[PDB]
């Protein structure tokens, strides 16, 4: 069989309190330099907020890179994707975010 790799892969559900998911999302430059170097973009959340839906049930967690949203990839998409992606999303949002080991360090 295969099927995994690496980390592991949650689910969080996100909903709009209104035309703000409660959270902020970090990546996504618009440079498309030559390939050679650092390449692709990336999807995480750098802020939460608290109050936000995204904070209350969410799950979401600061710092997460996100995997997938109410079904649309965002893995390599840009600030732009994402934010439309939360925006054309749907309550219930399904989101997925790829968090390390449960216990990193430490046996």
């Amino acid at each position: 069989g295969s099927s995994g790799s690496s980390g592991k892969s949650l689910t969080l559900v996100l909903h709009r309190d209104s035309g703000s998911l409660g959270f902020n999302i970090i990546g996504g430059r618009p440079s498309v330099d030559n390939h050679d170097g650092s390449s692709s973009e990336g999807i995480f959340v750098s802020k939460i907020v608290d109050s936000g839906p995204a904070a209350k049930e969410g799950g979401l967690q600061i710092h997460d890179r996100i995997i997938e949203v109410n079904g649309r990839d965002l893995s390599r998409a840009t600030h732009d994707q994402a934010v439309e992606a939360f925006k054309t999303a749907k309550e219930p949002i399904v989101v997925q975010v790829l968090r390390r080991t449960s216990g990193p360090s430490s046996g």
